[PDB]
């Protein structure tokens, strides 16, 4: 069979060889054209209808992009056609594993309904890949076309979720370790990945990308480091490097975390808790399960899709009112009202087992303020959101290797302060958002009150809006003035 | 309470006044989020996975541009802001109707599910705004904002689906005719709906779209043409009115009428056939309605949206087997093959009710050739697709009225002969598509002879691969040597 | 002495072979630097201040990426490096014969300052293009590089002029006569030179066009047509093929024929007429041309640029006040007036022997009108404008080969009666453009009259606002109403 | 007479009050067509071909937009059409003062020919806007058009210079205070000349803009602050407002600092100096002017463009014959080495006092290798590069006035920890750059031994390639090591 070309709208014309295009027509692969992108963010930025699948897609065009230009640059590396083929698959999948809203579910969903188990985003997508190719008669393709099933699936699996457990792959040694840097980069986070949903979401939410991935494809090269062979960038790109982690910062503040978003996704996880006892998936053998166990057989959950809040909503069950009643407030758009944001000060970090008794600590604040209405624990929502380079509190670029332009083949390394002073002093931080699920306008006052009067008590960073919102609580604060 | 901004990939940061928001946050407006503007299109274009709901904010936005435009550039036009928002209203409600899979439902669907009934979109819009009205106590709130309930809606319904059926409209009279020429032009095409989906099809698939809009309204007027007040273009501009029904062309003969897209909404609704019987969407009362049926009853179509085609994917009960059988194959890419394309010649044009006649007569032909394998009329699909510039046969720009420089309250007519020779001759055309439901090689060589055959007895253009798929059937056509 | 990467915002980041650095870097190319593409238009469209420089250089890319993608996609072809860099070569100095504001002065200057000589653009960049060779020592360069300096730079010259005076060609054989169809297609117009042309030129003016030029290069072959290996289309790719020479057409119709863009390219021509026995430019030796003469010395080539419009600007001395006057005309936007536009009828062409007699008429026409103050031939323009698919009356596409999917190895050929009937009858045509050069109310309302009635006289068309500016004339004549 | 539609790129459809029109057609105005935006960048990045001319044009454009949309939005503050003109005048004639290549003229090549006057560009483009008004007659034209001459013009200079000499301005009153703050904002540095520029010549550059000015607008008010009435954003756009300036300090990164543009703009003020004993530009009366003392007479001025580049690349005379071969030397791309790049650490800041003895103390420098060639002071050049956020020193955004949702006419302020712990934690900090003006490879390997040795020297940064450049150096620094 012969090589398809798709057309996409951030790449343009795509080749995707028989085998891709094989892996692709299954259902456990078009199964992500029923899951969006960004989830409830759709819901904020109304052109963000995009799916996993165009974005898989681009995934695995990228994986490719790179390898093949490392190749022609430096025939010295061996990588063959198979390897091509192996780092495309590895993109093509790397999301097999995606939820309902996708990362609500492996974020919110899962840890709430599920906190005994251990469920990453990545293990999805290694054991859907196993049952994709298991269920479709994959490994006679990948032989017809010069791949070798045990090691190859080894590796693309490696490239998806890390070390299956110095060297710890064995899909590949060590002078190809840079393939393993393309797909997912578990050492600085530079990867493909990235580049195209960076991109992708760019041009559906109506905001600009500022980061050229293709100057970073021209500028990479290969190079000895630590007896094994890494992808340097050149010297001088150091400056676009800080700038991607900065546009992935924009990118979290303007529109992945954004507040009404976030609040949608928490609205949309509590309807399907709520909905978890009487919602039916049926697997392998008939067998039923749950939306939380769906993930234990590959069956249900290639069959768990965004379909599930439509089959909420439009249910007639009584014992699902709940879970339906929840939907159909956010039609009409009566959804928990923003109260604020602050940070923490100093060294002080919240942890996750510490999220559970936010909204209690929020209630039990005492302002000197009259209130009409005495608001409780389970009135409240507090989120917490981490913000940081994508490896907590180190500097990822401490952790990329350059190349100079009079010795190419020679691997160095570049400080902080070797690039500029008006870089971040910090990499990692945290915000706190606070809502309030009573909508009337003193509720709302009260809900203000107890809120200033926490960040005061916590010193928290004083809310923007503090001296407008509650204007008798911030004054008698120190700093805030 | 206030107005609000939202953020569109295509137009940018959108105003919206609060009634409009009080329409849109209702459960017969988001019902457009759950419904692909291009159905089966986004099985061969991954960028168009897009929905009504962002199409219709976009045509109320435009609608709204237009009209202020007119009014700030001409006073004494009496513009008032209460046409504005009847107008902004008309483009945010006019694919209310939409059903499942857009055009494909009213279509292909309905027509064959119900042949009986005399169902349009538009129709479906009016009936779907009325239950939104009703269903919200939008009423009071349009009393609220200086509208008019009666004469209000009466006008908005005209604007979508035209005279409710001397001046025909009851809404508003002659001196502001124009008004009626924004949303959807009865008289000619051109309007904000098409500049919308243009644009935004066109951001989605991938294919760069080439009309401008907004030069279009800054040069707009409103001048006297017999006894009534309507929009005229620049006479200079004549040119990119041609430009935008060739566009239009265009879109659809790269994507809207792309022969894999038509094939899978061809194979979506054979299912929606086969499932009909079982499906049943809960209407008024808690009365059953089915697929074919919820068009019947406005609370009932409500909820008909294209999570449909998941219910008959995810479906265990045998009774929909058949059904699910079809969009397994789907999933598979085991699709009808595609045998060729042909057009008729002289002044033959084919009737709908000889449709049905097509896939017989190709069955019946006698190719003279090495007999394989015996094909029946129940193993071709012919797919007939008229192509025009939106009034049949008719010019539209023989229906647009013009403005020149030197006297810009006066309205002229301008011919074709008046400018380009390099225009089209004809100004609209049918296409006819056949393909093969047996998909081996030998019945596609076989479906191919026939075809080729069946081109020849009916003095139909040769196909364009025609010497290689029949080349022993092509040379005894004088008029194809 | 490594490859360049150069940044372009039409095409990104460029990779750029020593060789062509070495081309690059030259008084003889860097003299593009100065030239602007479009002329006169600029002083229409503000965006368009592109030059000729920039585009080369997307030329010689554009056809890098077509005959690498030949290359790669069929071996049996045997393309070398030599091939792709001798194109790349071609691509890059296609232009290097561009005098000032480009066209205006081998398509207007020349053809006015010296009718007895035939100048070429083309001839014009094969001279330029020796002259850079041999003033910077390239031929040892090129041979250091693997190129065989005698047969290359034969084949370069080739590629941009056609054949330098049956296989009329010496730099490369019949089997790789694909070679010439890449920068500059004698045979259908269809090449790498248009698409960058095409695309940037959109990027500056601010109007988009539609044709995708990777999607061709995606679905080009190579086959066999009459003893010659030629570039063969994808037969269903044909429609986008009509749509490329409409792109051309509409582009030509929206900006490069733009009636003030063509005035402001005559009022400068007319500058540079009268400029023309005093500009001097000094050539080799230290001899000295005139602005018609330099192109007779390629060392005063060099020099001549747009600069020149600058210098009769900036002059002082009385036997430039004529040209200057003229030019500070522009400055203060005292242009010709437009009067009209009018076309002939189908079979009768003017040919270039009566342009010159054309304002004679205009003059002679006795408008039955009061009108004061008489013109004379002198106050008038007449531009005629050849609007075409490329080819004279040829349809270009009856001169494009293709293959279909079932064999694509077959060239075949598709008439336009296999295509569509929405398709232009006819394939060129001409355009009359009148200007009045003198500006008052009442000699402009003189001139409307004259020009209406010389319309009448000759049953051309029927001006666009002939009703308005002409009310006493147009009711002469029956069929325009 | 009547307004202009005009197409820019950038804007799209730009309408020009028949005022505007007069101003710009004049030879004042023109001028700027003669001028790049970005000079030797043009060198670098080959789309940066664009001119001063379209982004004064749209400067004009976004000052009314904002004005406009202050004024619809808030009718109280009672900004009148007069008003708006005078703010569009201003944005369109605020580089009106602009010399050849830009800011190479004010920024380099003045302060090295006539350190002891004291020029600026914005004094020249009021001088500029004084000679325009006076030699075309503008005056009668502003006052037909309601405007004030004597108030008016007065305010349009203080809009792009500042106070000419409580409330400092003449042109208008305190409660319009806000108005300033539109074209040159000097108390924050966010203005509509900012906007405008960074997506033009991110459009020309190939590198993507990351600002929404169009939000921005979106969200500006006028609110009383310290008893004036200026611009405040909403407050949850303080991110947004980071992030502008993090862009406007990536274009400085990526392009109007780039080490090669600066070189070129660095040969190019060489060449002008060695030409300014020699070169005439005919001024008021016929007195002559050198391009040093062209801006002492507006008449010469206006005749002072990109063209003097060329004239000196066009000359003859052996005065001009050094400044012609550093032009040619440009030509053939024989540039100055870049040898380095460091920064000073701690708190250590250069003064510019001391600029002048810095390529003494590099060529002074010891370096421990053994060197062929010595290099003298003169053989180097150091660039010292002030990288800051607009205000030196200071925080920007603490410049700025906010306001919330609750009450948006009560303005606060936020403070850089109540936004995020990311941002940059210094506003200012210097870049050197080290070239050699000796271009062989032993003088540049030397060049790199002196400059690494220098950097160690002054306990500077060490250079991100140090280890590679000189080796025999590095080691001796522990606090490089
Ligand atoms: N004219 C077009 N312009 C841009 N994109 C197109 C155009 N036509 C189709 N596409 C898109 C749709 C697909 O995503 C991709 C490939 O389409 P297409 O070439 O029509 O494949 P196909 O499979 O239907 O034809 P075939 O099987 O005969 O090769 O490009
Ligand atoms: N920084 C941004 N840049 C571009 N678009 C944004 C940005 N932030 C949000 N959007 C989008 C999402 C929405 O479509 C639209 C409005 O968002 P936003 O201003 O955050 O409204 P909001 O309702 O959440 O805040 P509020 O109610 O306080 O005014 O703009
Ligand atoms: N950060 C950037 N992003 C996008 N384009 C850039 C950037 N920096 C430079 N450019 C452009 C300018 C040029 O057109 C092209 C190449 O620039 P650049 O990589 O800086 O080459 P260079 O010759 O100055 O460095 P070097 O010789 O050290 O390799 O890319
Ligand atoms: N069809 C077009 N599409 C986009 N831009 C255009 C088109 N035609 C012209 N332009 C540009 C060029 C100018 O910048 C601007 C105005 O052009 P145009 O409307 O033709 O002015 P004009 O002065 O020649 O006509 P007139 O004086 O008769 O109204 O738009
Ligand atoms: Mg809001
Ligand atoms: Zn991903
Ligand atoms: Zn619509
Ligand atoms: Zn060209």
């Amino acid at each position: 069979d012969t090589m398809k070309v798709i057309n996409d709208p951030i790449h343009g014309h795509i080749e995707l060889h028989p085998l891709l295009v094989r892996i692709i027509d299954t259902p456990q692969f078009q199964r992500l054209r029923y899951i969006k992108q960004l989830g409830g963010g759709y819901y904020v930025f109304p052109g963000a209808s995009h799916n996993r699948f165009e974005h898989s897609l681009g995934v695995g065009y990228l994986a490719g992009c790179l390898v093949h230009a490392l190749g022609e640059k430096q025939p010295e590396l061996q990588i063959s056609e198979r390897d091509v083929l192996c780092v495309q698959i590895a993109g093509l999948c790397h999301d097999l594993g995606a939820g309902p809203f996708s990362h609500m579910f492996d974020g919110r969903f899962i840890p709430l309904a599920r906190p005994e188990v251990k469920w990453t985003h990545e293990q999805g997508s290694v054991m859907m890949f196993e049952h994709l190719i298991n269920s479709n008669g994959i490994k006679p393709v990948m032989e017809q076309y010069g791949l070798i099933p045990e090691e190859d699936i080894c590796f693309i699996k490696e490239q998806i979720v890390g070390p299956l457990e110095l060297w710890p792959y064995k899909g590949r040694p060590e002078n190809k370790s840079f393939l393993y840097e393309i797909v997912s980069n578990k050492r600085n986070g530079i990867d493909v990945d990235k580049w195209d949903y960076f991109a992708r979401d760019c041009h559906h939410l109506g905001i600009q990308n500022n980061f050229d991935y293709k100057r970073f494809i021209k500028f990479a090269r290969v190079c000895e480091v630590d007896n094994e062979l890494r992808i340097c960038a050149r010297d001088k790109e150091v400056g676009n490097l800080y700038d991607m982690f900065h546009t992935r910062n924009s990118l979290h503040r303007r529109a992945y975390q954004h507040k009404v978003g976030n609040i949608i996704d928490t609205m949309i996880t509590d309807a399907f808790l709520k909905a978890d006892d009487y919602i039916e998936i049926t697997g392998a053998g008939g067998k039923k399960y749950r939306i939380s166990t769906a993930i234990d057989d590959m069956e249900a959950y290639t069959k768990l899709t965004d379909n599930i809040f439509l089959e909420i909503l439009y249910s007639t069950d009584p014992k699902l009112k709940d879970a339906r009643e929840i939907l159909k407030q956010i039609e009409y758009r009566n959804l928990f009202k923003y109260v604020g944001e602050t940070q923490p000060t100093g060294q002080i970090k919240i942890k996750r087992e510490d999220y559970e008794s936010l909204p209690k600590e929020v209630a039990s604040a005492k302002p000197k303020v009259l209130l009409d209405v005495k608001l409780k624990a389970e009135d409240f929502i507090v989120d917490v959101i981490n913000m940081d380079y994508g490896m907590q509190e180190k500097n990822p670029i401490d952790h990329v290797s350059f190349y100079c332009k009079t010795a190419p083949n020679r691997a160095i390394r570049i400080t902080k302060n070797q690039v500029s002073q008006l870089l971040p002093e910090k990499f990692a931080e945290q915000l706190i958002r606070v809502y309030c699920k009573k909508v009337d306008r003193k509720s709302l006052y009260a809900a203000r009150q107890y809120f200033v009067q926490w960040c005061a008590d916590r010193n928290f960073t004083k809310p923007q809006d503090g001296d407008v919102i509650a204007p008798l609580i911030t004054p008698q604060k120190k700093e805030w003035n």
